[PDB]
DNA sequence: GTAATGAGCCTAACGCTCAGCAATTCCCACGTAAGA
DNA sequence: CTTACGTGGGAATTGCTGAGC
DNA sequence: GTTAGGCTCATTACT
């Protein structure tokens, strides 16, 4: 089990390979924190004031070429628990995702299901005869009263006075 | 003693890449009334 | 006849969203 | 994936 100087902080703590975070004036090694989102941490002090860091990012610092700014250390294996150095390796935030991708674990049907509710936005008709009703979207309406969303749009920005008649207006407040 | 520190624990945010769908932008086509 | 103006389509863009990193 | 800051309690220190 190989141990390093932690760089910026020698003398005062250590790390290793298999993910080992060690203080030497502590005498013992600090426990991993494991939050909600699953990343162990451990707080580093320095001059009274102590920092937060990820016991997977000080492995990689020291234990693993390919360090580039701006790039983000991945767990081959998925396993966060697993923090041993060769389980680690600097790679572009694109390349992380791709992986995802490949191993076809990305969600965005979630994100999909929730838009097509969320990107809605109410609107009132203003009939010609003066009668209003509130719709859930542009959508929804030009559906109902055979109208053409381009147009409703344009009227709803000014772009437009009206349209077939009717005359458009965002709900507010809601 | 009292007080500055360090180890543990947590919460709060924010960026990457994704791809379906509502909302938008706006170039076009037509019929009609106005311009030279 | 040659422009303008008033409509009404609809094709190509934007922007939003929550997940697993 | 990534960073910051907060809180508690013990450890040490010593105003
Ligand atoms: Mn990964
Ligand atoms: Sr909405
Ligand atoms: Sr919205
Ligand atoms: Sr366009
Ligand atoms: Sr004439």
């Amino acid at each position: 089990m190989e141990w390093k100087d932690i760089k910026g902080y020698e003398g005062h703590y250590q790390v290793s390979n298999t993910g080992e975070v060690y203080s030497i004036k502590s005498g013992k090694t600090l426990k991993h924190q494991i939050p909600k989102d699953g990343y162990h941490r451990i707080g580093l002090f320095k001059g009274g004031k102590g920092k937060t860091f990820q016991v997977h990012r000080l492995v990689a610092i020291h234990f693993c070429e390919g360090y580039e700014e701006g790039l983000v250390v991945d767990h081959k294996d998925g396993n966060k628990d697993n923090n041993l150095s060769t389980n680690l390796r600097w790679v572009t935030q694109k390349i992380n995702v791709e992986n995802q991708m490949s191993r076809g674990t990305l969600n965005v049907s979630k994100a999909q299901q929730i838009a097509k509710i969320k990107n809605q936005k109410p609107i009132i008709v203003i009939s010609p005869d003066g009668i209003e009703k509130e719709y859930p979207s542009t959508k929804c309406a030009c559906e109902e009263l055979g109208l053409t969303r381009g147009k409703v749009t344009d009227v709803l920005k000014g772009h437009r006075i009206h349209h077939k008649g009717y005359t458009f207006r965002y709900k507010l407040n809601g």
